[PDB]
RNA sequence: UUGCUCAAGAGAAGUCAUUUAAUAAGGCCACUGUUAAACGUAGGUGAGUCGUGGCUUUAUGCC
């Protein structure tokens, strides 16, 4: 129920070709072609965009379908004119993106995190010591679920990173965080948690997408 | 047993051979969608995969 300020949604309406579902450093890479003091920013993050899935691997766009980024305010003037009304290629294809609009960060009291990524710690158990840790380090309180697939078992996922000649697996989790308070889930929505924050993946959103991906 | 009782109009046959509905034609010439305005002030979101790799002190974050 409390805005958060000094920290907005940059959503920009995104179309083009189908796009695999596991974009990441494709998307970032792009972005940095088209923004190079993208690369240099540390206080940013990437959703994940937001359109129903196809086949294979791959992400449909919608008119739905949009890329938000997740940036201090008073840091907006050093990516929108590279961003705003240009256009930027994933592989071959061309997508075009508009004028972007604001979206302020609202407070939750459960918050979703489709990935969270913690260099060397794979297991249940270790991951969520460490998002603990994560939370002690910046002072916040709440309790630490992990979703689920339909198995009941908790859901990994991997980011591919295609730099150079070389693929590269990172791997992490996806969490569920309740118990936070506004003021706290505020503060966890801007900061996020673990490492990748660029790279579509460590950011939080409200418990619906939670639910959401749940389902699938 | 009925002006009745019985009682095949039956056998066979190509409507055939040949013929351009053809020669010619502009839906054409003309048209302004003219003229005027303070944004005043308050309407939201749909979804994967599975056991360390180049930097960085394990840390913890970058590609």
């Amino acid at each position: 129920l409390i805005q958060s300020e000094e920290y907005v949604d940059l959503t920009f309406k995104l179309r083009g070709a189908p796009i695999p579902l596991d974009n990441g450093y494709l998307t970032y890479a792009a972005l940095s072609r088209i923004c190079p003091p993208l690369h240099e920013l540390k206080s940013i993050g990437i959703h994940p965009i937001a359109g129903i899935p196809t086949r294979n691997n791959l992400l449909e766009l919608t008119a739905q379908s949009r890329l938000k980024i997740r940036i201090y305010h008073q840091q907006i003037p050093l990516i929108y004119p590279y961003l705003a009304g240009q256009a930027f290629h994933i592989g071959q294809n061309f997508y075009q993106l508009d004028i972007p609009d604001y979206k302020p960060l609202i407070s939750s009291e459960s918050v979703y995190s489709r990935l969270v990524i913690i260099k060397g710690f794979q297991d249940s158990t270790n991951f969520i010591e460490a998002v603990q840790r994560q939370m002690d380090n910046l002072g916040i309180q709440g309790k630490i679920e992990l979703l689920t697939r339909q198995d009941g078992t908790p859901q990994r996922r991997q980011l591919t990173i295609n730099k150079e000649g070389k693929q590269f697996k990172v791997r992490g989790f996806g969490v569920k965080i309740s118990e936070l308070n506004p003021e706290d889930s505020l503060t966890l929505q801007e900061q996020g948690i673990g490492g990748k924050r660029k790279m579509m993946c460590g950011i939080f959103v409200p418990a619906t997408r939670s639910k959401e991906e749940e389902e699938t």
